[PDB]
RNA sequence: AAUUUCUACUCUUGUAGAUGUGAUAAGUGGAAUGCCAUG
DNA sequence: ACTCCACATGGCATTCCACTTATCACTAAAAGATCGGAAG
DNA sequence: CTTCCGATCTTTTAGTGATAAGTGGAATGCCATGTGGAGT
């Protein structure tokens, strides 16, 4: 019998606790002149300065690496075809055993041990590989293998400016030794070349193949888009998109010339760009040709190539000048403008917009391309100028409706035929327009400029300025000039010479454009080391004077000490414990031994004089170094460390592989007994009781002997120092003294603590110092920030403060992973039934939305998570969304919007997790593809699909309640994980604990109480007679003569030729044109049943705003104005469709859709509302504003609802399944199924 | 209107909830401006 | 107190911003470089 | 006047089994369409 209680110690989780120092005693004057802030600000501006210093090296490296690569890529694309063909377990083994041995064999050309390579060029490989993650960068050991980087005497002053700090960048080391590997790491050069660049190149190999075999003409023009492009003059197009020039195309300048053939080279700004191949084929589709029918079905975009991990990007493209400071910008600007008032730009443009006055207006033109926007400019509308055009060239006159709109969409037209079509109105709009423009460049340059770009005001007037200038330089450029049609001579030369003259302003905006839009400059904190290459990267006793890290106790204040390099050298200070009695520090005592598994081979098998004895004789060799007694290394226990091969004879992958259990079995025994041998012997850990273990037979594998052996290794112990030794440390400047705070050590705290606060005293009370259930880490890092009753807004900022950033590790007795978690998880819903379902919907317009049922669908809790705590946080968002949307566009600080985010999810989160404790629950998200989710980010940023997975599921991995004791489950020592172990996005399945994935759609317009959807899609029914058949179709409707409403009859094996594939457990539905009478709720509102809301689309080809409608009432006016009689309650669909006039048919098909809504939205009124089209068995069409308890409320809500009942299924179907798995995902058509017969 | 830091506050020199840091790399999405086209 | 109206989209290019996603470390001790004093 | 070497400070190192990712596509929906401005 499994219990909700003991969901707990199940793996390991890491966490970071952030504390401020406050200097205590003496110690701000020592560390302040000695200069140790300065000299570490320094060492970190030198090293942001030498980190692409060094990066030339890795990119060059790369570079003569990734030019030697000749593969052959058939067996991968045959791997993928074959996976794409059908999704099982055997191709998808594999394709990853393929992409593994591509991987490797890109990773051997940088190791240096490929066969295709001359034995030279592999010793050189191997040598520069050796040495490129030490210190021979820094000594130049593995510069002079390369030679190409040329590093001058300030680059050399750069690298030796770090001498006898090297360590200083290892995890810098650490973090490029992640690019030269094939472990399956996402920031890999080979994980990228393999598995990210080529699934892409294949599918534009095979775009490329289907757009040829189509249609012959575009190998032709993608020929001599090539060739005007100016890239792979050698090789054709069809050589291009094959799978041996992917032996190219590894470097970066390959790819970028590639993603240069796919977008196209862009000149400078204002000239005809040359156009790519995606561009071309947008062309070719925009034409709506037969052929741009042809290509609509195909798939008809090129996917571009992604950058190399390393190399920098370059382009063929303008890459436009910049400024560097305010102080540039304006003088620009103001000599700029200084030329532009002696050139006298306005007397003569305001002679030009003049001249029209008393000119002959049949030898001027206007240019085709811009005829849109003085027609949306100048008119109402924008189609306005092209429909008097179109109708003046009617009147004028199947064949000529063509050659009209060829005339008008590439011939330039003349302005007297434009005051033909237009009239007066256009031409006093005309001259009030350029009044207008010329006034504000007027305006513009008699303002006089701001002399620093700090504050808003100073920029938005220079905006405002430069727009007004950008204004009319694009009034300017509305005539046509070129020679190709009729101009007057002068007015065409002095219109060029002064567009010539204006021609910089365009460019002078994009470059104040993006020098304004910078972000501010605000000061950040950097990592001090107090001249120590290896500061607090550990606490132990034995490196506690290199190190220099030391904790202390003192009444409940944990203090911190470092004790500094004295004159260069390291002195080691001693303490002398005392008894505890005395007034004073308690010292923590730290006892470690850091992994078994990488420390029991280091210091017993992989020494030098191991190795060394091993070379020559096979004598076993007693060692006696930092051993009490002299242990025997044996010839078997060498080579079961060095087998000469990848597995080892001890480890699961060799029992797996060759399947000899008994070796397997045998090795690991003696390993064991070895390491008991070693932990026995070693003076580290000869005093830990080991008595504790298991024997060394009953141990299945290593991993769980490792995981149970690794807990005994760590003890914390506190001994006693007199205050006045600790004093006169710190006073003698020998010991920095700092006190760890934040803001539950305060004086007059006085409620809860918080959860950091909780986690550190908890690390240290008694219990846990008795048994480790919570580990102090390493790698402690210290931070400073300078400057950025008496309440003060801002407080913290106001000085300089340092910073104490501390890993801990919770659930330390567990292992470092779950052994099959979901199994646990998965038999505890099995062993409960009656387990209730918190089902979540996320959305825009409500953020959150939950709904509690239990095992038989009823609703216990629904409500809308918008506020929490009396504070609607969707209206805040909304405000700082907009506030932002407005900013980006005035030049502003755009600020940030995932602090706020974080702030409403946090209650967000606490509210949920409340709930799943109090209900013993799961929980049920909807699985949203991360396109869609950012799609709609990118829309609205105001939404909460991303970043609320996240901090749910890091909450529940390690969950601690406040207010339960520590020793109860639930508690700072024993935190619930409810579930898996979050390792990346990629890798989590549709289960995580108790948290659980349904499928997307089916949710929102779904009727609850009977499980209707709308059948049809509205796609197939563009014609006219698709929508006489889309009549016929149905059996009948007639007027009920004693309820009031039409009720409309469905047989679902009709119409399937416009039904989306998905039919129902029901054979017939009864769609109700509800009466539209008054009713009540609950609250006693009124409302009109039936009601729908739908976009208007009375111009046929946009989407216009809702209006109300009422199908009831519209459809008795049009069969009154019809005079169709229906008050026998008769069939009328014969009477109908015997007539052929196409608006009776249209509104049909218009109200049947409009019935069919089940979702009515209006943001203006605040109404998301759900009415369904059709009838209960029980004689009640649902509507959700009668807003019964017992039903959803809103849409969001009955999303919500669906996504419960849409877990619900999986744990139903979880109690029949003897494997203890889930379903692998639900189809539409078994949901839809399910529903329907669970509602009848 | 105080906070290691974020969010909502002020019976309380503080309250309630949350918070994995550092480093590196890549991608996505907005906005402005150009070019070719479409309604 | 009512009613009309606000140009929109597709493919690329440049710059700027914000945000997300995916790996590594959470480390004592063995090995190697350096140096001040002893010995020749 | 020159050479060695034991102390001491940086620097590099050792490396387990999680076994996962369970598939089901063939297309849908998953959510919403600027909401806010003006004259008369
Ligand atoms: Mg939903
Ligand atoms: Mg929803």
């Amino acid at each position: 019998m499994t219990q909700f209680e003991g969901f707990t110690n199940l793996y390991q989780v890491s966490k970071t606790l952030r504390f401020e120092l406050i200097p205590q005693g003496k110690t701000l004057k020592h560390i302040q002149e000695q200069g140790f802030i300065e000299e570490d600000k320094a060492r970190n501006d030198h090293y942001k300065e030498l980190k692409p210093i060094i990066d030339r090296i890795y990119k060059t490296y790369a570079d003569q690496c990734l030019q030697l690569v000749q593969l052959d890529w058939e067996n991968l694309s045959a791997a993928i075809d074959s996976y794409r063909k059908e999704k099982t377990e055997e191709t998808r083994n594999a394709l990853i055993e393929e992409q593994a041995t591509y991987r490797n064999a890109i990773h051997d050309y940088f190791i240096g041990r490929t066969d295709n390579l001359t034995d030279a060029i592999n010793k050189r490989h191997a040598e520069i590989y050796k040495g490129l993650f030490k210190a021979e960068l820094f000594n130049g050991k593995v510069l002079k293998q390369l030679g190409t980087v040329t590093t001058t005497e300030h680059e050399n002053a750069l690298l030796r400016s770090f001498d006898k700090f090297t360590t200083y960048f290892s995890g810098f080391y650490e973090n490029r030794k992640n690019v030269f590997s094939a472990e399956d790491i996402s920031t890999a050069i080979p994980h990228r070349i393999v598995q990210d660049n080529f699934p892409k190149f294949k599918e534009n190999c095979h775009i490329f193949t289907r757009l040829i075999t189509a249609v012959p003409s575009l190998r032709e023009h993608f020929e001599n888009v090539k060739k005007a492009i100016g890239i792979f003059v050698s090789t054709s197009i069809e050589e291009v998109f094959s799978f041996p020039f992917y032996n190219q195309l590894l470097t970066q300048t390959q790819i970028d010339l590639y993603n240069q053939l796919l977008g196209g080279i862009s000149r400078e700004a204002g000239t005809e760009k040359i156009k790519g191949l995606n561009e071309v084929l947008n062309l070719a589709i925009q034409k709506n040709d037969e052929t741009a029918h042809i290509i609509a079905s195909l798939p008809h975009r090129f996917i571009p190539l992604f950058k190399q991990i390393l190399s920098d990007r370059n382009t063929l493209s303008f890459i436009l000048e910049e400024f560097k400071s305010d102080e540039e910008v304006i003088q620009s600007f103001c000599k700029y403008k200084t030329l532009l008032r002696n050139e006298n730009v306005l007397e003569t443009a305001e002679a030009l917009f003049n001249e029209l006055n008393s000119i002959d207006l049949t030898h001027i033109f206007i240019s085709h391309k811009k005829l849109e926007t003085i027609s949306s400019a100048l008119c109402d509308h924008w189609d306005t100028l092209r429909n008097a055009l179109y109708e003046r060239r009617i009147s004028e006159l199947k064949s000529a409706k063509e050659k009209v709109q060829r005339s008008l969409k590439h011939e330039d037209i003349n302005l007297q035929e434009i005051i033909s079509a237009a009239g007066k109105e256009l031409s006093e709009a005309f001259k009030q327009k350029t009044s207008e423009i010329l006034s504000h460049a007027h305006a513009a340059l008699d303002q006089p400029l701001p002399t620093t770009l700090k504050k808003q005001e100073e920029k938005e007037i220079l905006k405002s300025q430069l727009d007004s200038l950008l204004g009319l330089y694009h009034l300017l450029d509305w005539f046509a000039v070129d020679e190709s049609n009729e101009v007057d001579p002068e007015f065409s030369a002095r219109l060029t010479g002064i567009k010539l003259e204006m021609e910089p302003s365009l460019s002078f905006y994009n470059k104040a454009r993006n020098y304004a839009t910078k972000k501010p400059y605000s000061v950040e904190k950097f990592k001090l080391n107090f001249q120590m290459p290896t500061l607090a990267s550990g606490w132990d006793v034995n490196k506690e004077k290199n190190n220099g890290a030391i904790l202390f106790v003192k009444n409940g204040l944990y203090y911190l000490g470092i004790m500094p390099k004295q004159k260069g050298r390291y002195k080691a200070l001693s303490f002398e414990p005392t008894e505890k009695t005395s007034e004073g520090f308690d010292k923590m005592y730290y006892d470690y031994f850091p992994d078994a598994a990488k420390m029991i081979p280091k210091c017993s098998t992989q020494l030098k004089a191991v190795t060394a004895h091993f070379q020559t004789h096979t004598t076993p060799i007693l060692l006696s170094n930092n051993f009490i007694e002299p242990l025997e290394i044996t010839k078997e226990i060498y080579d079961l460390n060095n087998p000469e091969k990848e597995p080892k004879k001890f480890q699961t992958a060799y029992a797996k592989k060759t399947g000899d259990q008994k070796g397997y079995r045998e090795a690991l025994c003696k390993w064991i007994d070895f390491t008991r041998d070693f932990l026995s012997k070693y003076t580290k850990t000869t005093s830990i009781d080991l008595s504790s273990l298991r024997p060394s037979s009953q141990y299945k594998d290593l991993g769980e002997y490792y995981a149970e052996l690794n807990p005994l290794l760590y003890h914390i112990s506190f001994q006693r120092i007199a205050e006045k030794e600790i004093m006169d440390a710190v006073e003698t400047g020998k010991l920095y003294l700092f006190q760890i705070y934040n803001k539950d050590f305060a004086k007059g705290h006085h409620g809860k603590p918080n959860l950091h606060t909780l986690y550190w005293t908890g690390l240290f009370s008694p219990e846990n110092l008795a048994k480790t259930s919570i580990k102090l880490n390493g790698q402690a890092e210290l931070f400073y920030r300078p400057k950025s009753h008496e309440i003060i807004k801002d407080r913290r900022f106001t000085s300089d403060k340092f910073f104490f950033h501390v890993p801990i590790t919770l659930n330390y007795q567990a292992a470092n992973s779950p052994s099959k978690f979901n199994q646990r998880v998965n038999a505890y819903l099995k062993e409960h039934p009656e387990t209730p379902i918190i089902g979540i919907d996320r959305g825009e317009r409500n953020l959150i939305y939950i709904t509690v049922i239990d095992s038989t669908g009823k609703i216990l809790e629904q409500r809308s998570l918008n506020t929490i705590q009396q504070f609607d946080y969707q209206k805040k968002l909304d405000n700082r969304e907009k506030e932002r949307v407005a900013a980006r566009q005035a030049w502003s600080v755009v600020g940030t919007i995932k602090d706020l985010k974080q702030g409403y999810l946090s209650q967000v989160i606490h509210e949920i997790v409340d709930l799943m404790i109090h209900y013993q629950a799961v929980v049920v998200l909807e699985n949203l593809n991360f396109g869609f989710k950012s799609k709609r980010t990118g829309i609205a940023e105001k939404a909460v699909y991303q970043q609320f997975e996240k901090m749910l599921i890091d909450k529940l991995n390690c969950l601690v309640l406040k207010d339960y004791p520590a020793e109860k489950v639930g508690g700072v020592l024993n935190p619930y994980q409810l579930t898996d172990q979050f390792t990346s996005f990629a890798k989590m399945g549709t289960q995580s604990g108790f948290l659980f994935y349904v499928p997307a759609p089916y949710t929102s317009k779904i009727d609850p109480l009977t499980g209707f959807v709308d059948p049809f899609v509205w796609k197939t029914i563009k014609n006219h007679e698709s929508r006489k058949h889309f009549l016929e179709g149905f059996d009948f409707l007639h007027y009920d003569v004693k309820t009031g409403d039409f009720i409309l009859h469905f047989k679902m094996n009709r119409n399937l030729s416009f039904q989306r594939g998905l039919p129902g457990f029901m054979p017939a539905w009864d769609i109700v044109f509800e009466k539209n009478e008054t009713q009540f709720d609950a609250k006693g509102t009124p409302f009109i049943a039936g009601k729908r809301i739908v976009p208007v689309i009375e111009n046929h080809r946009f989407t216009g705003r809702y209006r109300d409608l009422y199908p009831a009432n519209e459809l008795i006016a049009l069969l009154e104005e019809k005079g169709i009689v229906f008050r026998d309650g008769s069939n009328i669909l014969p009477k109908l469709l015997e007539n052929d006039d196409s608006h009776a048919i249209d509104t049909m098909v218009a109200l049947i859709r409009s019935v069919l809504q089940m979702r009515n939205s209006n943001a203006a009124t605040g109404e998301d509302y759900i009415n369904s089209p059709v009838r209960d068995l029980n004689g009640v069409c649902f509507d959700s504003r009668f807003q019964n308890p017992e039903w959803p409320m809103d849409a969001d809500a009955n999303g919500a609802y669906h996504i419960a009942l849409k877990g619900q299924l999986l744990l139903n179907h979880l109690k029949e399944s003897k494997d203890l798995k889930l379903q692998n995902g639900i189809s539409n058509q078994d949901w839809l199924a399910y529903i329907q017969e669970l509602r009848n």
